[PDB]
């Protein structure tokens, strides 16, 4: 499924990938409600769920 990266987002943790505002993204799992696994520049990990938008 694909997601809509609502904001940008830097990385602040090793398990977390940085996004910008537009991107569209890769879901990878979304069973956390708070922190959404992605794929994002070719690397995979965690935004947080409410910066970005189910397509």
């Amino acid at each position: 499924e694909l997601v809509l990266a609502l904001y940008d987002y830097q990385e602040k943790s090793p398990r977390e990938v940085t996004m910008k505002k537009g991107d569209i993204l890769t879901l990878l799992n979304s069973t956390n409600k708070d922190w959404w696994k992605v794929e994002g520049n070719g690397r995979q990990g965690f935004v947080p769920a409410a910066y970005v938008k189910k397509l």
